[PDB]
Formats: structure tokens, sequence, C-alpha cells
């Protein structure tokens, strides 16, 4: 397992926070020096749970698909709620089975339908620890569309900066005062899947990316990455979706 306190949180802990989830994601391999996650795991060893507590140090508990880096669901004191998805569901079968009831939220984990959940599109929604404080106290006590808000806000900090050094820095900027994400946060955030697959065809390909992906930089100019050469490659980028789930 993995934790975080937002109790005397500052950017260091965070930081370690996210090393600590990096590292408790499996791997067997490296491409161009990222971890490669794995294809699949079976049974109760494809879920981390990260154990996160707010200022005044009431907890959830998160269930992560290892394989993917996708929040399932998560534990508040003896209720469990998972996504209404099928990974979810087989999920559900894995963890937080103690819970004495479970409830399936009502919408699946992806952006778009979380989005509309929440009245509202992430480029709108402020992130950073104060907001992933209220995140936590939120999910306490079930509310299904402000569920749907603090989920997008959790899944940003924790996930997201997970898999991008830049998202990381992005929420250490933000340690005491929330700030809309930047459009290049949101840029590869969707660009993630791609990225993974574009890295791992460059294997055999000289380096190369067989198909280019556009991002939006630092400056809000809208670029191009082409090959494992770009700082998005060598530096940014920390885990790999293994293209066998792509
Ligand atoms: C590779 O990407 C680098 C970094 O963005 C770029 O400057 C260069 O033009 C590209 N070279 C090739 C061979 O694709
Ligand atoms: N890490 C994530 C979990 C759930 N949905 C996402 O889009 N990303």
């Amino acid at each position: 397992d993995v934790s975080f306190r937002l109790s005397g949180a500052d950017p260091s802990s965070y930081g370690m926070f996210i090393k600590d989830l990096r590292n408790a994601l499996p791997h067997t391999e490296k491409v161009y020096n990222i971890p490669l996650l794995l294809p699949s795991v079976s049974g109760a060893g494809r879920y981390l749970l990260m154990h996160l507590f707010n200022y005044d140090g009431n907890t959830i508990t998160v269930a992560v698909d290892v394989t993917n880096v996708y929040i399932m669901g998560y534990l508040a004191l003896t209720t469990s709620y998972f996504f209404n998805e099928p990974a979810a569901d087989l999920a559900s079968q894995y963890v937080f089975r103690s819970a004495r009831r479970k409830i399936t939220l009502p919408y699946s984990g992806n952006y778009e339908r979380l989005q509309i959940a929440a009245g509202k599109p992430r480029e709108k929604i402020p992130i950073g620890l104060p907001a992933l404080d209220t995140a936590i106290s939120t999910l306490l006590h079930y509310d299904s569309t402000a569920a749907a808000g603090a989920l997008l806000v959790l899944i940003q900090t924790t996930a997201e900066a997970a898999r991008f050094k830049y998202i990381e820095q992005q929420i250490q900027e933000r340690a005491y005062r929330d700030e809309v994400p930047s459009s290049a946060t949101i840029s590869l955030e969707n660009s993630w899947s791609g990225l993974s697959k574009q890295i791992q065809l460059a294997q055999g390909n000289n380096g190369v990316f067989r198909t280019p992906t556009v991002l939006v930089d630092s400056k809000g100019n809208r670029v191009q990455i082409t090959n494992v050469t770009s700082n998005v490659v060598t530096s940014n980028i920390q885990l790999l979706l293994n293209t066998k789930n792509i």
C-alpha cells in the first residue's frame, strides 16, 4: 500500500507520495528507460490500495489497477464505492470485501462521463493539494454529483501525477493554492495512451514514432512529438501503458 497525509503536506511529502505510488506499480522491463506496466495481473494483486488522509485525519482507501493506474473505486468508512464499469465491478470482487455496503456510482470512471456528472469540464476545476483535501472530505459522504468533481481532482493529483513528472510538479506548485490545470496538463492526460503506444512502437523503429503525438507545451503552444529524444519521453513520462492494453 501507499499513503498520503494532507496534514502538514508540502511539495516534498507530496513528491514522496508520488514516488511511492510509481514504485508500487510492478514492471518487468523498461522501454527507453521508462517502466512498462504489465499486460495483466490476476486476482487481488492487480489492485493497489492508496490510503489518503484529509487535513483532519479522516481517510479513504482508493483502489488502483496497477496495469493502467485507473482508479476503480474507494472505501469510505464502511461503504465501498465503485465505478459503473466492468473493470470496476471485477475489482469489487477483490477489494473492500469487508465493507458493510457497496454502492455502484452512477457513472463510469472515464473523464468524459465524470465531467458530465460533475456538470463541468476539468479545465474549469481547480486542482492542488487543497482541492485534494476537499475531494477526500467529499468522498467520505455519498453525494454522486459532488463525488464526480472530487474524483476528477483525485485522479489528476494521484494517477496523472504518477504518470507524468510535469503534472506532479504542477500539483507541487499548487501545494497551498488551487489552480485549474494548464492546457499542457490536460493534453498530457489525454495523450498518455497514445504516447505509451508510440514509445513502445519506437523500439523496433529506431526510436521514431509510427504516428506523431500532438501536445500543448508549458507556454500554451501546440507541438508535435515524433521521436524518443523529445523531453516528454526523456524527462516527463514515468510509466507506460502496455500496448497489449491499447
Ligand atoms: C526528433 O525529435 C527532436 C526533439 O523534438 C526534434 O528536434 C528532431 O527534429 C526529431 N528528429 C527526428 C529524426 O525525428
Ligand atoms: N487514472 C484514471 C482513473 C480513472 N479515469 C481516468 O481517466 N484516469
